[PDB]
């Protein structure tokens, strides 16, 4: 058992090979599958797991009623092996949580689960399943975190939390954590920026996070930092806008793009020099479809030209959240940190006539060998018996 | 593999961070979840488990009928990982039992399961799943035990059993067990005291148990003892009365408080010098709500002043049994024994219009970092289909 | 990993402590539990398992129809941890079989599964899940075996198979097996004897089997032998008759007792010198109830006096097959081979108005500490929804 | 952990002993069992697993509708232990796939899963669950592979893929793979031959594959090759025609037998010098029955004489695909590579009046001890509730 180094660069990639699909909603029409949202993937040196926030209910049961609701005392962070359906019969219990993160440092799992009231929520940190720290709301307004993996470098792991308005200026903090204990934190000095639900990854010993501006940006904000929490901030400049909703692609901005900027969806992007791999919905206005775009000057350049598009989910199918996950050389035997991603395929409310809201998932890993675009949607037939 | 020392002191704590929630009843509306009551938590050096007394039936099935009944030949002691629902598909079989205790000495699990007739019940002791001892009823009147974890120090584990009336003077014995063999027992000389369902924990090489007086006390009795079974006895003095039912808080007594003293609920408290952390229901008359109170002179003082109250379950929600569990330094890496606790959330009979009685659980661990009060109730919608 | 020695004596025992109960039929009213019969228990140096013959169907499903039928191409030998319900989600696949045995030699599991047609059935032997040998029917008339554990001594394991009439003289062979290969066999020269479904155990390096005479005996036949297959044969002499059906107890015989001698039930007994522990039904005529009787001269003496009776299942409850299993000193750390037993609690046809037949189980281990009689019956409420 | 040698010869065998039966369809009438087709078996040095292509749905649920369809984005390659039903609660996720192969080199599992559109499908190769390579369609017409195990020799594993028409000349390639990376491939020069769904096994350091001609052959084509991919090609000469459909047995051909040659079923055969063990359906026109035939000159001789026939599934019962699998000396301790085989028992469409298509399985291993013919069919009663 050895700590992940995290000092190699992100592997450069030409396209995305399909890695998993769980078919959760299809299966849960009969089987005992949790109602879940906010799923994400994270890997140890030996395996990759799907983490998710349950609603303490199963699909096609009456207790799935009203699961559009985000925060309750019933929600729990749990995990299962990647590509398996999240069931009570195969899921590890992690934490009581309505917002979460998790990541493996090479030795043990760090889990962060936030529960409690909106006006004083508390993040519970566990290392190897034992409580190691807590941190309470500092603005008394829905303390919340990534909904995807934290990122680890040489025994220290890193995340971002937000507290404050989801429709205005809020407060954003970066944390360094070692063996589940917070050792350092800093508040980002980011007036006029908005950060939610960061997708953070390690690359050459430093952390890069691509987040969601829910206030006034249809491009994605980013924050990057070293192990000392010395940070930089910006927005992705590309006119290939990354949030949902958004406008049609046009000349972008290196600050927040106000057009269609309110509200958003969790997402991710991978930075390679001045270029970027952008994952986004296909629809500008709704959580439909998914695609990967390689824009070789899109981190810093404002044009709407790009070089590669790969289809992931068709424009007439439901998509949802997405996030980064990485596979370190300790797991793969490669000489670089492999980028992967997942997509949550959200079914039910508000778009469909059900009593419930739940998701399934798909995931892909970056390669330099041949790939293909297609559509790998959820596939369940709604409504269900319970509806 | 090394025996737990049990020689450090209980960690002082300022509040309780949420540790687990299983949502058993909500899930069992559809999933295959045991009807259970008398759950408890206990940990090895490697993991924490939920133990429970099944009724040999599943939720929402006809065999759940009449499960208000306490003792039958179908009841079994089983266990699963903490925070997972108790199912036939994830639960380990421990013993045939309608009353139980269990605890890990650092090397193997000790389980104690009592079955047989009311007039001659027998406790079957297992160490690593192999029968190692038995002990038969000595008063021929429902031999019974903790319904929570036993306590271990340097290779010896300790428990309390009762035999006799539940509504008058009974007989109470303390046992020392090594590798699942009873090596010593003493009968407590406690005229006018009543002991049921003890919550026992180790602290500085000695055992403290806080129990239920079902005869004539609305405060909780205690017994504490060393490894040689040299004991002391008393009642918690605080006017913050700990049992349910009880009177409104007023001046307490260091002997049994007769007002509303008959009947009771299993509970716990943690002694720190002259102070006590009291877990109790919020209602004085019914098993509703739950709260933690820090009363810095409440072990020996009779006033009803306290310093800290932390809400756990709201006053309008069902609660039930509660108990201590500990995490030893061998599990945590700390230099003290960490106090935790669980609460059983009882659903169904007698208070609700069902054919069945079952519970879910929540648990918390003591910390000195920030925490918050809230309500984490059961959340199932009764009655069920079967009712 | 070391071979079981099997050279110590059977531990002497004063009574029987309850060890497991699975509640299979009760649970299977809702859960996904196999229709099974012919269950048995067997242990390795690390764990004990329940083996059983499925009918390739679940309880409360239409495919449970007609499971009174003994032999089909759907029946499989499977196993699960002792006291858990036999489900597709927790059961290991062992062999395709409508008659079986299994036992652990200290290194790996031997399983013997007989399938094929009545006129040419083939026993498939597996060691560690790999086919190691076969043996085909030699009388072309339902080759069949123990339905309980084989017995192992110093790397060799032993069983008995029968081929021929179940209502007349048949042929009975003893086998020595090493690493799943038959190394020696002998045909028992037993004119006028009938052997079915032997319960065999090791004791002081030699094997003792107590079996079922289905032709003309209401006492039980026995065969004993050393590792070279040098055997002796007899019947239990006690007037405490061991088979079901049987007459009322009276003066017995050291040969087959013809009164009520046709038909029978699988059972067991443990020999201690001239004495015997007899497990039997409570009813003389039907598979109802169960009890343990210690008769200190019953192996060789024909009187109907006995010293100890312990109740196991009440006379108004359904019982069924029973069998021996042992726990070797390699598992327990004792200096003797511990006797245990199981009882199959058969529900459904022919006695009850269902489409199906299935069982649950209970088990006990012998001790010298205090025990108690009670009734631990199946407890399911028949008929079921499917009926 | 050591690479399989693969250098011993195939064990000569006189008959087939039954190894497994899962009863998947019978069980899935109630239990949570995947709709599957294209199952196969493959073994490591420690265990044997059943691999299968799920339809992302469970039996007796509405999402099983339309599962006659071969390729969709919901199909996944998963695996479970041999003889267990494929459930979400016991199955390991392997790959997103509508055509597959897998095999263990002695160190880790290689899985090959093909997904994407018909005009540009991509095979994703994983080694120990990590993507290690991809290969894209080279004829843009349903890139596809074995549906049974690949074959490994001294750290290299070997498979065959096809791209092009299923009813005319297509393109066939052989691949050598090391640690999940393609290191060599060659296109077979096989004008007028047709290769689909190869069953490939190792024998004396070389690979023999027996496949399906779906274009114009009712005998089976074969390809054999060394580690350098130097190959030979032919058709099985025996007048005991191996495909389904086929004509009645008559004089065969060493090239494709045109009579009833169009269409086909996946199958296998084992070469021993000039002789062959042929597994085939009993019906010439439909997927019914199964039998093993030993034809001692059938690899190169055109007569329809044979020496041994062993029944496996009766002529009036449904069969389906079949394939080889092997057990290497590293698993068995033998001095030769043991041949086994599986049979898929297909239920539902097109032959039966259901909304769905799924299968169960049986498997057998070759021995030289006594065996017997019988019928071990699927046994489910169709239609189901959902139909
Ligand atoms: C859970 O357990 C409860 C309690 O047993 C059970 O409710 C009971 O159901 C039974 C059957 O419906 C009821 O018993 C009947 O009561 C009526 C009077 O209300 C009697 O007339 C009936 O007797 C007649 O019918 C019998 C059968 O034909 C004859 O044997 C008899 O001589 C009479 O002709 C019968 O006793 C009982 O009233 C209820 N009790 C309640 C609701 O309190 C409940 O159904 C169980 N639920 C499940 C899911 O298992
Ligand atoms: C499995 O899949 C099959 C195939 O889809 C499915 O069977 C089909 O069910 C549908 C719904 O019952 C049927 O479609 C209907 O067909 C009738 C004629 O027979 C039409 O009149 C119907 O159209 C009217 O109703 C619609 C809804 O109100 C309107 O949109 C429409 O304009 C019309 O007013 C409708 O098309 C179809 O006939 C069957 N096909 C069969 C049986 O072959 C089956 O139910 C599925 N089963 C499960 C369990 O999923
Ligand atoms: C990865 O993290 C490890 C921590 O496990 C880093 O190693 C540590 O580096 C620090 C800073 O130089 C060392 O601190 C030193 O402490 C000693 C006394 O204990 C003092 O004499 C020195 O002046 C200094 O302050 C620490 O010893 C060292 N520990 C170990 C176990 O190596 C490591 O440098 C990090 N690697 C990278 C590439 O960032
Ligand atoms: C338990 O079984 C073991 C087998 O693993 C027994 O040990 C074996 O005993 C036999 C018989 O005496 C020995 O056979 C000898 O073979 C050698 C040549 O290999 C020959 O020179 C001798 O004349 C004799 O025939 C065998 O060596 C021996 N093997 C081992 C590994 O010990 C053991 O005796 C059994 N124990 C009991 C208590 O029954
Ligand atoms: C990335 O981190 C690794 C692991 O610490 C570094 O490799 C070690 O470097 C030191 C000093 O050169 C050696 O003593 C160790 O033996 C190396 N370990 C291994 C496993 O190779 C490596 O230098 C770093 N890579 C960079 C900066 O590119
Ligand atoms: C608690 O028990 C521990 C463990 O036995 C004691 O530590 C051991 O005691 C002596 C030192 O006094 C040494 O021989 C051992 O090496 C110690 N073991 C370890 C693991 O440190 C310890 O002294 C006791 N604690 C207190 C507070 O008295
Ligand atoms: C039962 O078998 C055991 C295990 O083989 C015997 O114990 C061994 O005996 C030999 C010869 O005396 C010693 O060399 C070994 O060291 C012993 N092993 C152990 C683990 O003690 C034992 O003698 C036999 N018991 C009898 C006959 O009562
Ligand atoms: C099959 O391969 C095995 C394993 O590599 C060969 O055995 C090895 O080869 C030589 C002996 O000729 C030794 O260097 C190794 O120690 C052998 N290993 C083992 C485990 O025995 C073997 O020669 C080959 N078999 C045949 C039939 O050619
Ligand atoms: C803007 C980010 C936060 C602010 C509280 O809100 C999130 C949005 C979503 P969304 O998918 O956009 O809602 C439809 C669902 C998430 N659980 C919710 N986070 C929590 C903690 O409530
Ligand atoms: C007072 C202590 C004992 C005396 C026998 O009784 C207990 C009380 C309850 P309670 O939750 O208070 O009942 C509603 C449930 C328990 N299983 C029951 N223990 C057994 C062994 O029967
Ligand atoms: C006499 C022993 C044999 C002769 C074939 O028969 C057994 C009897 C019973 P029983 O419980 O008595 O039937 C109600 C069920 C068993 N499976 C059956 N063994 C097989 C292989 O068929
Ligand atoms: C001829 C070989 C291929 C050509 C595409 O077709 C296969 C045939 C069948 P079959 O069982 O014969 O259909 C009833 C089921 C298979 N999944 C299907 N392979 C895929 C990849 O589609
Ligand atoms: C869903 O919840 C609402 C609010 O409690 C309730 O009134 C309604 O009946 C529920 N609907 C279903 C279908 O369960
Ligand atoms: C702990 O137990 C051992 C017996 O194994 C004994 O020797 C030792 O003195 C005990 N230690 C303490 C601190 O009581
Ligand atoms: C049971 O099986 C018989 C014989 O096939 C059949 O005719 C009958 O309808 C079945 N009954 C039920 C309740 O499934
Ligand atoms: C097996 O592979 C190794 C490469 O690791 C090679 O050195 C060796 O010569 C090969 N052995 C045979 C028998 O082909
Ligand atoms: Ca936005
Ligand atoms: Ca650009
Ligand atoms: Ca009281
Ligand atoms: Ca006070
Ligand atoms: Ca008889
Ligand atoms: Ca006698
Ligand atoms: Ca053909
Ligand atoms: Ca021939």
């Amino acid at each position: 058992s050895v700590k992940l180094a995290g000092n190699s660069s992100l592997c450069p990639v030409s396209g995305w090979a399909i890695y998993s699909k769980d078919n959760s909603v299809r299966i849960g029409s009969k089987g005992d599958v949790f109602v879940i949202r906010e799923p994400f993937i994270s890997c140890s040196p030996l395996e990759c797991r799907t983490f998710f926030l349950t609603q303490g209910a199963l699909l096609n049961d009456k207790h799935s009623n009203g699961t559009i609701k985000d925060r309750s005392p019933y929600r729990t962070l749990m995990s299962c092996p990647i590509g398996e359906v999240p069931s009570p019969y195969n899921s590890r219990f992690e934490s009581v949580a309505w917002s979460a993160s998790a990541c493996h440092d090479g030795i043990n799992w760090l889990t962060i689960g936030i529960s409690g009231p909106d006006n004083g929520a508390v993040a519970v940190l566990k290392y190897n399943g034992i409580i190691t720290d807590t941190i309470k709301s500092w603005r008394n307004n829905i303390l919340r975190t990534q909904e995807s993996e934290c990122a680890c470098v040489n025994g220290s792991c890193f995340t971002v939390m937000t507290d404050g308005p989801s429709n205005g200026q809020a407060s954003y903090k970066i944390f360094r954590i070692e063996k589940g204990k917070i050792v350092k934190s800093v508040e980002m000095n980011a007036p006029n920026y908005h950060y939610e639900e960061c997708s953070c990854y390690p690359d050459s010993s430093e952390i890069t996070c691509v987040c969601r501006d829910n206030w006034h940006g249809s491009n994605r904000p980013w924050v990057s930092f070293n192990q000392n929490l010395e940070y930089q901030i910006g927005y992705i400049c590309s006119g290939i806008f990354g949030d949902n909703p958004r406008p049609n692609d046009k000349t972008g901005s290196c600050g927040p793009v106000s057009s269609n900027g309110a509200n958003g969806v969790k997402g991710f992007s991978f930075k390679y020099g001045n270029g970027v791999w952008i994952g986004r919905t296909k629809s500008i206005s709704s959580r439909n479809g998914f695609e990967m775009i390689w824009d070789p000057n899109g981190w810093t350049g404002t044009d709407n030209n790009f070089s590669i598009k790969q289809d992931i989910v068709g424009i007439n199918e439901w998509s949802g959240y997405s996030g980064s996950f990485v596979q370190h050389p300790e797991l793969t035997g490669l000489d670089c940190i492999r980028p992967c991603f997942w997509v949550e395929l959200i079914r039910g409310r508000p778009k469909e006539n059900t009593i419930w809201t739940s998701g399934s998932s798909i995931s892909f890993c970056g390669v330099n060998s041949d790939t293909v675009g297609w559509s790998w949607p959820d596939g369940a037939e709604l409504p269900f018996t319970i509806d």
